[PDB]
């Protein structure tokens, strides 16, 4: 059994942990060896990973999906977002659910200072968008990044 890949829009901001900064994945195309922010689901401790690869599957049909707390994303069906029973792709997303957003984020306060490095949101909508160039990362071992400040699986690696 093999899993599909997913994919997200060139214009989601990718978090650099080295850096600092964020940056759209389009503008990542051919980089590798620098470092992303994701999550370790043992521990539930956000780390520094290394992306082995950028790439991009063509144009392909994206949804926008929105959280309660106002985090967006444009994505393909397929593509995985983290929630408390795991990984879901995005046609398997239930309203009012919630997916894992990062506490730590590139400013002086947490994600949700008055109250473990996971913020659970609660989606408020997936909606049709369009077609556009779509983009993933390979992160070896966690297999995961942040992109607009939301956790996203990364590219689905096949072996076999």
């Amino acid at each position: 059994m093999l899993r599909e890949s997913g994919a997200i829009s060139g214009d989601s901001l990718i978090s650099l942990a080295s850096t600092g900064k964020r940056v759209p994945i389009k503008d990542l195309l051919g980089e590798k060896d620098f470092e992303i922010w994701a999550i370790n689901e043992q521990t539930m401790k956000l780390e520094s990973a290394k992306v082995s690869r950028v790439f991009c599957t063509g144009k392909k049909l994206v949804y926008t999906l929105k959280t309660r707390l106002g985090r967006t994303i444009k994505a393909t069906a397929n593509h995985r977002f983290l929630t408390i029973d795991g990984w879901k792709r995005l046609d398997e997303l239930s309203l009012k659910e919630h997916i894992a957003l990062p506490r730590k984020l590139e400013s002086s306060s947490l994600q949700l200072a008055p109250e473990s490095d996971i913020y659970w949101d609660p989606i408020v909508s997936i909606t049709e968008t369009g077609v556009e160039e779509v983009f993933d990362l390979t992160v070896p071992g966690l297999r995961n990044f942040v992109a607009n400040d939301i956790i996203v699986h990364a590219s689905i690696e096949q072996d076999k």
